[PDB]
Parts: structure tokens; sequence; C-alpha cells
């Protein structure tokens, strides 16, 4: 994340790291949603490599124990059958992983709340990106958990010829472009949080930002739209 401030350690506790083994250590490689005690959502992408994964949950600092992480091995991966890697712009970017175990819940570690079908929000709402991603184009992880404050760009605009143009599709959701804030590489596949009637809920599954950087006016951070896909995750999580 890119301008962004640290979370406090309980303010998103549906995040969730996800790592792959490298050598005789794991490394942080994008961000996900805990959706239930035993499956997270996270982007197609993201899993596309043939890696041994494992999920954190409870995860502040990935540099430094916490005294709340839980480390749950990957059993299962169910990728939108109409993902195609080669075409981040056709959609699609979105993933379920199974669990090895549940997670226990608490104050660090809970369900994120996602959208009713459908939904989609009004120009400019409020939204927080969150995740350990790199906090500038072409430079390192965050260590702690960061977030941004990105308002939504709605389709009308994003789709306009000086935001994504036709790069942008209607089960994709926009946010950001000021040129300052934005997600950048490690937070694919981690949760857009926004604010509606009272409540935080997972409006966007975090998928790209611009080939020229993360932060780059007029080219918000562009996110799975949780919302298109609701049928989707229920009829994965109900035959698997
Ligand atoms: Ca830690």
């Amino acid at each position: 994340v890119v301008g962004g401030t640290e979370a406090q350690r309980n303010s998103w506790p549906s995040q969730i790291s996800l790592q792959y083994r490298s050598g005789s250590s794991w490394a942080h490689t994008c961000g996900g949603t805990l959706i239930r005690q035993n499956w997270v959502m996270t982007a197609a992408h993201c899993v596309d490599r043939e890696l041994t994964f494992r999920v954190v949950v409870g995860e502040h600092n990935l540099n430094q124990n916490n005294g709340t992480e839980q480390y749950v091995g990957v059993q299962k991966i169910v990728v939108h059958p109409y993902w195609n890697t080669d075409d981040v712009a056709a959609g699609y970017d979105i993933a379920l992983l199974r669990l090895a175990q549940s997670v226990t819940l608490n104050s660090y570690v809970q369900l994120g709340v996602l959208p009713r079908a459908g939904t989609i929000l009004a120009n400019n709402s409020p939204c927080y990106i969150t995740g350990w991603g790199l906090t500038r184009t072409n430079g390192q992880l965050a260590q702690t958990l960061q977030q941004a404050y990105l308002p939504t760009v709605d389709y009308a605009i994003c789709s306009s010829s000086s935001y994504w143009g036709s790069t942008v599709k209607n089960s994709m959701v926009c946010a950001g472009g000021d040129g300052v804030r934005s997600g950048c590489q490690g937070d694919s596949g981690g949760p857009l949080h926004c604010l509606v009637n009272g409540q935080y809920a997972v409006h966007g599954v975090t998928s790209f930002v611009s080939r020229l950087g993360c932060n780059v006016t007029r080219k918000p951070t562009v996110f799975t739209r949780v919302s298109a896909y609701i049928s989707w995750i229920n009829n994965v999580i109900a035959s698997n």
C-alpha cells in the first residue's frame, strides 16, 4: 500500500497473509480475506504459480512475533473457472482457498462480511485498502499491515478514456487514483473494505494497478467486485 498508515492491530481481523514456501522459510505474496473458518477469498492470479501456500491469520507484522498468529496450510484451491492468466483485464480474478484446519476466531481473527449480490457503490464511496504490499512503486513490502483511504470511482468514470478505458469491466470496483495512495505489489488478493449503512464490508479483492506504477493519477487501484460473485462463492463452499 503506497501512502498508507499503519493499521491498528484489531481493525481488519479478516485480513490474511498468503505466503509461499521459499527454501527453509515463507514469503508473503498476497492478501486474502477470511470468509469461513476454513475458507479464504483471494485473487486467482495469486495462485497461478505451482507453489506451496499457507495462510496466516491474526497477522500484524510479517517480521516479528505478534503473539496472535495462526498458521494453516492450503488444502484445496478453487480458481474461478473463467479466469485466464494472460488476460487480467477480462476479470474473474478471484479464488477460494480451503484451509487444512479451521482457524479459531477472536479479536484478531474474524470472518469478513461480504456485500449482498449485485450491490454497486455510489461514486466516491469511502473505502480502505489494506495489506503488506510495496509501500512505493518498485519499493519493498511493508512490515506492519497498512491501510489507505481509497474512495470508489464508479464504472462510468473508471472506464472513461483518461482513466482505465476498456480495461475496466463492470465486474470490477475501482478506488483511489489520486496519485498518492494506492495498492501495490503484494496487496493483490486482499480486501477493499467499504463503509455502508454503518458496517464495513469487503467489496473488492485487490487485482491490478497500472504497468506504469502503483500510485498513478487516474489509474485507481482495480479490484474484483465481490458482489458479482456471491453465488459463485456460495456454490463453491457448498460443493466443497
Ligand atoms: Ca507476525
